[PDB]
């Protein structure tokens, strides 16, 4: 078929399965979440979002409402969200929290992306202690147990990760499991996997993290523009050319606005306003113009942090009145994401 409805499977859209309700979970994890103090005095005593109706800890509000991320119905919901947006890569978050509630959701998601030709990939996060031994023991967990399911991505072969904050870890570590040579190489083994890292600041820093770290390439996550070097789209032509240079896959990231001050009062700075999707047009436009291969979406649910393109609803609660999709109905971001594969692939 040539219908233009197709999903994209060099389009990767962050997901987030740590919300939780109290029927489900017993606890609405994550719609409940602690305010951070403002790193610039002591005493602070911020309190928390209690992740009631009224109160949740997003500016936004789900069109789903305070759902659970292990829920199957909402699960279903979300891959007819990824099929309208035409996004054809989930991209896991992964904490390793090493408990059977993890596991079990892990499985609900593969299960239920496949239905809908949907691929699952991992997010690996900042979990503790995180260094190239655990990461190596961890990725052979992830490929071992999850590998033969239909719904794991693969490009041209290989698994696909994404390490957030990679620069967190130095590039003679991130050599031992990079390089053809490294000490404790992925390369060559049945646990080879394309390894994408993080670009956050400037080329005279990143250019050899990136080279000597031994990465497949690099994406720049923040969804708010300028917020770094990385997320500055129009330093992107140069990132890309950079990366064919040096057979690199650059993977930048869009999205359609950022808020978080719900859960950091303090970080009105990182602002960056929806204007009715104009903003997202003008990330994604910038993403395509520079001739990138695959292009990643901050957020699909990030609630946190107000770069989420699943719906949302107008809502005014007793406690707070919460910002929504204003002009545009609650599933614009879908659709409008939708267009931008459709112009993305047009141009591959
Ligand atoms: O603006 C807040 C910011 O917090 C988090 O990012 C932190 C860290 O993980 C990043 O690597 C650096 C990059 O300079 O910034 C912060 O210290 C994320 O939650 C991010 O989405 C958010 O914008
Ligand atoms: O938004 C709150 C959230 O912030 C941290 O998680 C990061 C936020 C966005 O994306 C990256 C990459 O997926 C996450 O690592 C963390 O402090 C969470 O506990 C917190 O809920």
């Amino acid at each position: 078929n040539n219908l233009g409805t197709e999903l994209d499977y060099d389009t990767f859209c962050f997901y987030y399965d740590w919300y939780g309700s109290e029927a489900i979970d017993g606890q609405y994890r994550h719609w409940a979440h602690a305010i951070a103090p403002d790193p610039n005095g002591s005493g602070q005593n911020p309190g928390t979002i209690p992740g009631t109706q009224e109160s949740i800890a997003s500016n936004f509000y789900p069109q789903l409402g305070r759902y659970s991320s292990s829920d199957p119905n909402i699960l279903t919901k979300h891959m007819d969200m990824f099929v309208m947006a035409r996004t054809g890569v989930l991209a896991l978050t992964w904490w390793n929290e090493q408990d059977e509630t993890e596991a079990k959701r892990i499985g609900l998601i593969l299960d239920a992306a496949d239905k809908k030709k949907i691929k699952v990939c991992f997010h690996l996060e900042p979990y503790p202690s995180r260094n190239v031994q655990n990461l190596r023991e961890n990725i052979v967990k992830l490929i071992t147990r999850y590998g033969n399911h239909p719904a794991f991505y693969r490009k041209d072969g290989k698994p696909l990760f994404f390490i957030y904050d990679s620069y967190l870890i130095e590039p003679s570590e991130w050599e031992k499991l990079l390089s053809p040579g490294g000490s404790i190489t992925i390369r060559n083994t049945a646990y080879d996997a394309l390894m994408i890292g993080l670009w956050t600041s400037s080329p005279t820093v990143q250019r050899p993290f990136i080279l000597n770290a031994h990465f497949d390439g690099f994406y720049t996550y923040f969804a708010a523009t300028g917020f770094t070097y990385g997320s500055t789209p129009t330093n992107w032509v140069s990132m890309q050319k950079w990366a064919k240079e040096n057979g690199k896959i650059f993977i930048p990231s869009v999205g359609p606005g950022y808020i978080d001050t719900r859960i950091r009062p303090w970080n009105g700075s990182v602002i960056r306003t929806r204007t009715d999707g104009q903003y997202y047009d003008a990330m994604y436009r910038k993403a395509i113009e520079a001739g990138v291969s695959a292009i990643s979406i901050t957020s699909f649910n990030e609630w946190h942090e107000g770069s989420q393109i699943e719906p949302a609803v107008p809502y005014t609660s007793s406690e707070f009145t919460y910002l929504d999709y204003e002009n545009r109905e609650p599933d614009y971001y879908l659709t409008r994401t939708a267009y931008w594969v459709g112009k993305f692939r047009e141009s591959k």
